[PDB]
């Protein structure tokens, strides 16, 4: 993962949790408990995991219930730290340019490698949207979806349609459902 969201993860996992679990979880991947993640490192995905396994361990939460709460909380961050994607003024024009948003990530960051984040209405209340990834982080994505619905303090309804792996690609296909319809009336 490239430095610049994992640097977000370990101030929302302190928020989250408190310092001493992410100091020691930290520390148990050979980190300095301190570190400062800056925005071109590159961070091996394997050492991220086995900080959120003691995160985990610590909570008496299981790992992927930690990352729906990371992706939940998550998007406070993103808003502090790069207020430009969030000048918007609804939550489904926001969640409909999200692949393109992560698509100039990867022209404009170097190494960058976000997941297709496809996105189109089915409905007047309803768009559609499909995880695909090369990696697997289900909940995260759940999670900044339902961030994403605090945020614009907009309710929704997250439906998830289809998960599985298909020639080297996980893929989780949601049915997102506004409260208030998203057509224009």
């Amino acid at each position: 993962m490239k430095g610049t969201i994992v640097g977000t993860w370990i101030k929302t996992l302190r928020d989250l949790y408190g310092n001493d679990v992410v100091d020691e979880s930290l520390k148990s991947v050979g980190w300095e408990p301190d570190r400062v993640i800056t925005p071109l490192e590159d961070i091996d995905d394997d050492e991220v995991r086995r900080i959120f396994a003691k995160v985990s361990e610590k909570t008496g939460k299981n790992v992927n219930e930690i990352w729906r709460e990371v992706g939940r909380q998550n998007i406070k961050t993103f808003s502090e730290w790069f207020p430009s994607y969030f000048a918007g003024r609804r939550l489904v024009n926001f969640l409909m340019m999200m692949d393109e948003v992560h698509l100039q990530l990867t022209k404009m960051i170097k190494g960058a490698t976000p997941p297709r984040l496809i996105a189109k209405p089915v409905a007047k209340d309803a768009i559609e949207m499909e995880y695909v990834s090369k990696r697997k982080m289900y909940d995260y994505f759940l999670g900044l979806i339902e961030g994403s619905s605090k945020f614009f303090k907009e309710e929704i309804s997250v439906e998830e349609v289809e998960r599985g792996e298909k020639d080297g690609f996980s893929r989780l296909k949601v049915r997102i459902k506004f409260k208030n319809p998203v057509f224009e009336y």
